[PDB]
């Protein structure tokens, strides 16, 4: 964590130069009662490229050593004229490296479209400070206090970069006019960048909700063209509502394919944990049979009142309840045998042989259950002859 | 619905404080002939966190009880000085909860990109009121009527937040200059948010139309490279036109997979309702045979004049007409036997055996019909031996 | 086409009212030497809801009959005061219907994102005219000419709706201040709409190019991680370049699935037209064999210098050249047997039996050829016993 | 490269006319000491449509010959009045062709969304020059120097097109007011275009990162609903972190399908180069067996500590290590037999027969290995009987 606390320190130094240099270029009466601080900052900025190396002349390393040799403490100490001392701003090249560090250490828990906006706003304010100092530099010599004429310059630059333009402070000289033109263009560019960043950030703020909305609209639009009843359309709408309320509309089978096989098996083993550990025919088997079965359970959701099994039909599947309730009724739907809930299973008689069903099965709410076929079971039983022999015994 | 009519009430109270507090901070002559109303609002705002609980110190519950204890009726009653009475605006924190409620009760029948825009516009106007009151507060003491100087302040704040900047009202004091700078930045930020929200809302307004347009452009671009006739390109274009006119370009097979199996079966059973309930060989069968067949019918669209069956060839399919018309012609296309329309079927002789066809079949318009193979029929007939035996009898 | 020439007429009438009404409300000296025109327009606007019916009280029909009864010719003829004659602008509701017509008759050959922008710009200019008339109405009575004070009003409204705000024309009265505030908000909203529409239009202007660029970047990014030679990366890059130059990067197999089966068969029959009509073993067969084969040819592209067939190996495929050239070399690549070009084929000996190859085959440029397997050929030959018998004879 | 150096020359000529023509229309005292240059430019611009032809009256060729005949050197030489000499700007139509060339020669190594922005900025500055000259033309006759009144005009046009509007330079005449209105509209349009282009460019700057972020958020959102342990969620998160760090989240199987078969085979042969060239049972085989095997190896990633093979189970696969390390332990995980690293393989005994495993295999870090089944091996061995016979010998 020492790296983190030293990066904050070098940031606090490059934002010390980024506020002191342009403001010293305008007021030379400074730089005397801040020399103990700029010596310290120069030391703490020159003894940082070794440490970075312990982690030359490269396309992404030139700023770090260009912003480290003391161009300052020389132009201010020797009192160089105006055109040649303006290279004292080479220390601000360190800001590039600072940004390049902050865009890769903090980019784990922050939206990449918001960190860019925060960096842009910080750069805009830090450039507005320099623009205010520049505007204040090329003004007629006056006797006003330093803070009043800094306030006027900052007011002018803020009213120019936001494209408001009150007009109470205007150029009065060719040089001021050229400066105003160039920084009018700069302000337009910066405001355009801000608007574009905000538009990008807002445009991608509700993705799952809009995807679910449009895939419901598409289904309803196609479904009305085929002239299907209002009742069944209402059932479909309420199913989509339940899907959005529970799992935000994500499809289980397309979600559980971005995982590699061992993680997918671990997830499946923690989901279908206890359910298959109590099935009367799978007992006596090893862990490889169970692990083979668990990967072939297929999910399906049944709404309220829907039929799962009809009494009399052949049937070949077996169902495991996960997150719902189920009722068992006779062939006439008049006598209720029992009620099954999470963790239990029904239909285990179909795997043994293809005898017709013996009772009717009705969903009481949204069931969210898993099912296993018979051909899949036969294929994955043809490899474990001892188990298949035992099943033949029970048959 | 009582919850809905009480949420509107608490909204009408938090927009009563949001208009009365900043305007009372400027004009102290108020708060005497509005005390019966603010007592009532304070009661109706303190007796709302129990009811919310009947539905503490949580990250999303702190505003509700911070905006409920009467910081008002104390600063105004005891006449606290300017810097310390400004915490009377804690009641405006209730606006967060109000927004958080309106974004989850009304988010069922409203585009999520439009509710955010409406909330943003409401917040912008409600903040412009407060900014106008703030600007009017730090002005020199004058004798003008209260409404004229409220009109001037509102005019200034509206001409600043829209980034127009006429310039007839400008700062004339350091404090006014600092206030103007900060709210120039606020106005730029708000206008950027508005533009970004509008851009996001507009960018996603024609999705199906643009998707259809680009998937037609891609087909034509690829299709010209292979040097294919203008006639067949015109046929493809008119097919895509018909598809867009009828079902907005949605593909039937990719649409009918977002449904679970029972809903998909219900949809198919209501689509292919009567058609298979009159087929001469499927009669005598149960409901499971029909329900098995219905899930294996495959859609296909035939344009005008196209050939569906050629006289003499082997053939193995059977076709059910859904939304079109069909004509039956002899081997020489000279004598018209009959005309079939919606609900009827042809080609049933191919399922029994592989004898060559007996007549030619021509589409009269866009047919939009369903078809069943023979290998699929054989696979799904190998499980119902009684039916297969009867088919063997008819063969 | 008479409908098209009459819709233009009703557009020219609703843009006659949309320019005459607000300008007459300000200058009452008009409406005398334009009565023969507004009578004609009223007739041509009342005798248009029957014709629309030949193509009441509906949610999308109320404007058509609200904008048809003569509220005009009554307020101007009886000289109604200012607050009550302002309902003369009900005729501008016809603009909604006009827009609703122009958005569905011209929406076939125009980008839907550009028609909306053109409509928005037209509405903005037509509203700016009315705003200028409104501003000119509530001004002090002056003696200036009508065109000079219309020019000043139009200048003010254009400098307000574009958010420029020069400030040389400003309010000077409470009513003018309220008007200015409301239309400052209107101008901000309109400029936001314009910017959002332009952003949407520009954001979707190069789709295929960006898709190809990103799918090349993804391939190269993954391909460098596996540490694969610069030569083969250059070959992949030049293959993608050739694909983009010829068919804009579109994949043949994913393109040729948006067509229904008869159109897909027609496309395939026009592509592989002559090639299979000269193959020595397929001769003597009917049209159904050819039509069955044509649907199972699979495309593949070979770059320059690549090997297609190695002398000595078993091999099972047959290749048809479509858009390239091929050379045939001996086992030592020293003696060049022959050169094949578009329309010819090689490898036909593999279908008869699985004898080893007899010569080497090299691509001379990007070949763009089609291939047929052997198992597919065997499956689709097992249904036509006469042909399979003849092949057995040649074997 | 001569074409490249001549296109730069014609660009430097069309940006010579684009700066000289409007500035000469205002100051007639020019055009005498620049005739040797405009004669040269006219020659170098008329002798460029033959060379373009060596690479008429076409929809995309009309500018090239409209901007080549000397409308200049005639209006300036004969001193034509103001309304008729304004067609001297036909030479600026050459800018269209120049842009149309620069958008297709430099569009290989530049983002298409950035070249458009650079072209737009260049056009905006070049139009601002002309707008400044136009504004300076219709001003009262003054005695000021030419550069001061060019500076004022450029200042006015820049403060108008950026929508700032200081207001210190304003119209003072009907013609100036009309000019100001039209170019206020132009400036609003240009600023809207700039903002839209910037928004489009920024909106698509982090695609892979956002895709990875959202596909991790979807997995975690679905994964919490099933109530799965924090440990396994942490394992999934760290797996996704490793995937992003190594290959930017790209899936190997969906990446390696955009290549044609020969390039895919070349890539696979360079990846699995040495590994299969040392396998004890595959030795003695030819190149076609290896080339057949290499296309059926399937990738899989194992995290640290995960189990790859359990001692005692049947097993049927064989694994090749690519970019990781593996340890071999006994049945009790107490004695470490050996350590395998990149280039080696384990599990080769399962292909010979289905005997149970003999040792446990544990990942030490993220392994990134390839695996081969047994049924696939059996299918692709049933075609090479000599190899299958040798395997039967070793079995
Ligand atoms: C978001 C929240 C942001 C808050 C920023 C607050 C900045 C506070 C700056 C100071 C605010 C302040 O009240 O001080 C003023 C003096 O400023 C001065 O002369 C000092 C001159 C320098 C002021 C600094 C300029 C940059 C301010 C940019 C602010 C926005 C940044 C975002 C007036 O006081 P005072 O009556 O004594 O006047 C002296 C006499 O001549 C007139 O009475
Ligand atoms: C969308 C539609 C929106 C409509 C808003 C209408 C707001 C109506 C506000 C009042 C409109 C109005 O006509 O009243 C004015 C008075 O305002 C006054 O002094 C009252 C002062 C307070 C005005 C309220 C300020 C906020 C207005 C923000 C409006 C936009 C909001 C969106 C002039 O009358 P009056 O000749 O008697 O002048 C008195 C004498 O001194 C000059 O003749
Ligand atoms: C894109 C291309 C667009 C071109 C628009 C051209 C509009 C032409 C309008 C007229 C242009 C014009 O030159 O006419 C002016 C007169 O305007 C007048 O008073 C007539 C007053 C009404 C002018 C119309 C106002 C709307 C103009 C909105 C234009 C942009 C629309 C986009 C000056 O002439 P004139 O020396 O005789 O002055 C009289 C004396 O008092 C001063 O010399
Ligand atoms: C990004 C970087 C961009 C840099 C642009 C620099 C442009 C340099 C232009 C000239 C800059 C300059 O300092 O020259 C000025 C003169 O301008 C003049 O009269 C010359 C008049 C023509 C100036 C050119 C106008 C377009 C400038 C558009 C610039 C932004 C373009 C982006 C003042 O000097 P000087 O004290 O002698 O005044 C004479 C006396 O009357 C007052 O002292
Ligand atoms: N009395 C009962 N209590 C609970 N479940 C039952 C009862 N009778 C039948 N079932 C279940 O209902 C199923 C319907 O027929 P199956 O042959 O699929 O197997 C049956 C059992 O799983
Ligand atoms: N006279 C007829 N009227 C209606 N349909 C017919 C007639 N003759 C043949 N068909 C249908 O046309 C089909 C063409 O040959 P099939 O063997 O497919 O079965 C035939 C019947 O379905
Ligand atoms: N002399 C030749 N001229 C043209 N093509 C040939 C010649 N010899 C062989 N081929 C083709 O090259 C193929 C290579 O071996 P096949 O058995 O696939 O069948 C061969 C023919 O199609
Ligand atoms: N002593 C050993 N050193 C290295 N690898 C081994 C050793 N013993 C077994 N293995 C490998 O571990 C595998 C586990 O059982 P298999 O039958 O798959 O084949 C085995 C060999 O590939």
């Amino acid at each position: 964590t020492y790296t983190l606390v030293w990066k904050v320190w070098i940031l606090a130094v490059t934002l010390y130069y980024a506020i002191r240099i342009p403001l010293t270029l305008v007021f030379p009466s400074l730089f005397s009662p801040l020399l103990p601080l700029d010596i310290l900052a120069s030391l703490a900025l020159i003894a940082d490229i070794p440490l970075d190396l312990a982690f030359l002349l490269a396309p992404s390393r030139l700023p770090d050593l260009l912003a480290a040799l003391p161009l300052d403490l020389l132009v201010f100490a020797l009192h160089l004229p105006s055109p040649l001392s303006l290279l004292s701003l080479v220390r601000l090249l360190k800001l590039i490296s600072v940004q390049a560090s902050a865009t890769r250490i903090l980019s784990y828990r922050i939206n990449p479209a918001l960190l860019r906006l925060l960096s842009l706003v910080g750069f805009i304010l830090l450039a507005a400070h320099g623009i205010a100092c520049g505007w204040m530099s090329l003004q007629p010599p006056s006797e006003n206090p330093a803070g009043t004429r800094y306030l006027s310059a900052f007011y002018w630059t803020i009213t120019t970069l936001t494209t408001i333009g009150y007009g109470d402070i205007t150029p009065s000289t060719p040089t001021q006019t050229v400066y105003t033109i160039v920084i009018e263009l700069l302000g337009a560019a910066m405001y355009g960048l801000v608007i574009g960043n905000i538009a990008s950030l807002v445009s991608k703020l509700d993705a799952a909700k809009l995807l679910h909305r449009e895939r419901v609209e598409r289904v309803t639009a196609f479904l009305s063209y085929k002239r299907i009843s209002p009742e069944l359309q209402r059932r479909i709408i309420e199913y989509f509502d339940y899907l959005w309320e529970t799992r935000r509309g994500y499809e289980e089978r397309e979600v559980l394919k971005e995982l590699p096989h061992p993680l997918r098996l671990a997830v499946a083993m923690e989901i279908h944990g206890d359910v298959i550990e109590k099935v009367p025919l799978f007992k006596g088997a090893g862990e490889e049979f169970i692990r083979d079965i668990i990967l072939h359970l297929e999910p399906v959701i049944y709404g309220p009142g829907e039929y799962i099994i009809r009494a009399g039909e052949m049937g070949s599947d077996v169902y495991f309840i996960n997150r719902g309730s189920v009722e068992v009724l006779s062939a006439d739907e008049k006598t209720r045998y029992a009620i099954l809930s999470e963790g239990q299973f029904f239909g285990e008689m179909a795997l043994i042989l293809r005898a017709p069903r013996t009772a009717t099965v009705r969903a009481r709410a949204f069931c969210d259950l898993y099912r296993l076929d018979k051909e899949t079971f036969d294929r994955i039983l043809s490899r474990y002859p001892e188990i298949a022999a035992q099943i033949q015994e029970l048959a």
